[PDB]
């Protein structure tokens, strides 16, 4: 056992290989996590606004309908 | 036949009666008809009116359900 | 004064001309009106029928506007 | 210079302490994004069906308004 040192050694070596490859690893998944993230809400806008639209649109029908009602019913 | 002119008196007496009863009884009968006519002309006048006033109204019908189509459209 | 029954047979010959040209008036204006009175029933029959078919028709235009009315309003 | 090796151990202990640290917040920091995500794709699932609806709602209205005009327009 005249190299425990030698063997600390090796086994440090080891475990900042083991930790930088994590690091490596964990920080590349956050960026694409925070990517599609992002992705997400411009979807989530996207869809957002049109469904405003949709029923903005909706009421604008809604209205022309009983506007033909009243001038249908006028005739009955 | 001493008394020929009573007879031709006699006759005359019942024909100028059945005149009579005929002028009473055609002019009468005129006035029922034009009577009758007038009313028809109401009639009529109402319903080209009536008519009119339907299709004009249909019309204004017919613009609303486009308007409301072409709203409704843009959505789809 | 020896010819008063030629006068009174004169003044009967004119009347009876009368009365035949007033029987031929009378019944000539007779058939116009009742020809005029049959095109009118003709006409107001037909806009009846008309008036009829047209509030149909509208009717069942009022019944297509409330079901898109519906449809329109579920999506609000 | 007769505590090299005490220097080592020292310092060794608290860069342990400083990569568990790490772990720890970036574990924390994953599962955080996880879940939003999660709760993103929640959401654009329900607005991409509620869109479908809605279009689906559209072309119903469409074909109504299209027999109401057929309707109205044999009037004309």
């Amino acid at each position: 056992g005249s190299m425990g040192l030698s063997r600390v050694y090796s086994k440090l070596y080891k475990e900042a290989e083991k930790i930088k490859k994590w690091k490596v690893s964990t920080e590349a998944e956050l960026r694409q996590k925070e990517s599609k993230l992002q992705e997400n809400r411009k979807i989530i806008e996207a869809q957002r606004k049109a469904i405003q639209e949709l029923q903005f649109g909706n009421e604008k029908v809604s209205l022309k309908l009983e506007e033909g009602i009243q001038e249908n019913k006028d005739l009955i």
